[PDB]
C-alpha cells in the first residue's frame, strides 16, 4: 500500500512491525528524532546519483576478493532456504563497515524474527541497526510495506549523509504478497501466476538505492529463494536483470559444510571492474583459474602436492563466522595461494 511510516535516529535499536510501531529493542539510542515520511518515494533522479567507484567492504574473503561490492550497488543473494542464507547475512552485518543497517524480514515465521533480534542483541553493531519485519500471519499488504518501510527508513539516513546497508530478506516473499494484492484487486495472471503489475513495480522498489552526489549511499542486498527453475519462478530472471550482480549460495557446498557456501562460478559483481584496481582484477582472475584446475596427504605418497593446494584453496574460501578480514589481509592471503 501507499502509506507513511516513522523514520529518524530515534528508531536506531528498534524493531518495527508492518505498521510502524516499535514492538521491541535490541539497543537503546540517546537520540529521539522521529519524523513521519512517505513509504513509496521514487528513485533518485539520474542527475542526483553518484557513480559507483569505492568498494563496499564486507570482510568476507571470497566476496571482497572475487565479487567485490560497490558502495551503492544493489546485490542479489540467491539461496535455497535455511541457515546458509542467514549465516552469510550475519557476517555482512558483522564484518562490513557501514554506518547504519536497516534490515527488512518479510514473510518468515516468528522464530525467524526472534533469531535476528537475538543476533542483533549480541552484535557490537546493535546501536547502528534498525529492524523492520512482517511475519507470515500478517497480510499481503503488510508484507509489501515492510519492504517499503525498510527502504523508506534507509532513505532518511541517506539524505542525512550516512553510508547505509539495506537487507531485504526474501524479495520472493515481497513479490508474492505484492501479487496476492494484485489478484485480490482482480488482475489477470500474465507471467506464470503474476499480474503484469508486479514486474513494473519491481524496478521502482529496487532502484531506490544507492549512492548520491550529495553524499549518502544505500548499498542494498536482496534475497531470492531458489525453489524451482527459471521457467517456474519468473523472479530470478527478472531480479537478475535489475540488480548489479548476485551472490549464489550453493546447496552442494552447504551439504558439505563449506561456509560461506558461495559458488563463485555462479556469482558476479557487475561493478567489479569499476571498484577494484587492475592489480586486483588480475589476481582475482588468477584464483578463478586455479579453482577451475583443482577440479582436476592421507598421508605419505607425493600426491601430497595436490592435497596442500586444495587445502589452501579450501582454507581461503572457508571463513569462521566471528572473523572479519580487511582488504590487505584478503589480498595477501589470495596472493599466497597462486605462487
Ligand atoms: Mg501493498
Ligand atoms: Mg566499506
Ligand atoms: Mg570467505
Ligand atoms: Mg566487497
Ligand atoms: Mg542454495
Ligand atoms: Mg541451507
Ligand atoms: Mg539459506
Ligand atoms: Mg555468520
Ligand atoms: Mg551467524
Ligand atoms: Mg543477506
Ligand atoms: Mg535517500
Ligand atoms: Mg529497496
Ligand atoms: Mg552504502
Ligand atoms: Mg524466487
Ligand atoms: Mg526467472
Ligand atoms: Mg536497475
Ligand atoms: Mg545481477
Ligand atoms: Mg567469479
Amino acid at each position: 500500500s501507499h502509506m507513511h511510516t516513522q523514520v529518524g535516529r530515534g528508531l536506531l535499536g528498534a524493531v518495527v512491525n508492518p505498521l510502524g510501531e516499535v514492538t521491541d529493542k535490541f539497543a537503546v539510542t540517546d537520540n529521539s528524532e522521529i519524523l513521519y515520511r512517505p513509504v513509496d518515494n521514487a528513485p533518485p533522479l539520474y542527475s542526483e546519483r553518484a557513480a559507483i567507484e569505492k568498494p563496499f567492504l564486507t570482510g568476507i574473503k571470497v566476496i571482497d576478493s572475487l565479487l567485490t561490492c560497490g558502495e551503492g550497488q544493489r546485490m542479489g543473494i540467491f539461496a535455497s532456504a535455511g541457515c546458509g542464507k542467514t549465516f552469510l547475512m550475519n557476517m555482512l552485518i558483522e564484518h562490513s563497515g557501514a554506518d547504519i543497517y536497516v534490515i527488512g524480514l518479510i514473510g518468515e515465521r516468528g522464530r525467524e524474527v526472534t533469531e535476528t533480534v537475538d543476533y542483533l542483541k549480541n552484535s557490537e553493531k546493535k546501536s547502528r541497526c534498525v529492524l523492520v519485519y512482517a511475519t507470515s500471519d500478517y497480510s499481503s499488504v503488510d508484507r509489501c510495506n515492510a519492504a517499503y518501510i525498510a527502504t523508506a527508513i534507509a532513505e532518511f539516513f541517506r539524505t542525512e549523509g550516512h553510508k547505509v546497508a539495506l537487507f531485504i530478506d526474501s524479495l520472493t516473499r515481497y513479490a508474492r504478497a505484492l501479487r496476492d494484492v494484485a489478484l485480490a484487486a482482480g488482475e489477470s495472471p500474465a507471467r506464470r501466476g503474476y499480474p503484469v503489475s508486479v514486474f513494473d513495480s519491481l524496478p521502482r522498489l529496487l532502484e531506490r538505492p544507492g549512492k548520491l552526489k550529495a553524499g549518502g549511499s544505500i548499498t542494498a542486498f536482496y534475497t531470492v529463494l531458489l525453489e524451482d527453475d527459471d521457467f517456474a519462478d519468473p523472479l530470478a530472471e527478472e531480479v537478475r536483470s535489475i540488480l548489479d550482480g548476485h551472490i549464489y549460495l550453493s546447496r552442494n557446498l552447504a551439504q558439505k559444510g563449506q561456509f560461506p557456501a558461495i559458488d563463485s562460478l555462479k556469482s558476479i559483481s557487475r561493478v567489479f571492474t569499476q571498484v577494484v584496481d587492475e592489480k586486483h582484477r588480475i589476481m582475482a582472475a588468477a584464483f578463478r583459474e586455479l579453482l577451475s584446475e583443482i577440479e582436476e596427504p592421507g598421508e605419505n605418497a607425493s600426491q601430497d602436492k595436490i592435497y596442500n593446494k586444495i587445502s589452501v584453496v579450501e582454507s581461503f574460501l572457508k571463513q569462521d563466522y566471528r572473523l572479519g578480514f580487511t582488504y590487505e589481509q584478503t589480498m595477501e592471503l589470495i596472493g599466497e595461494t597462486i605462487r
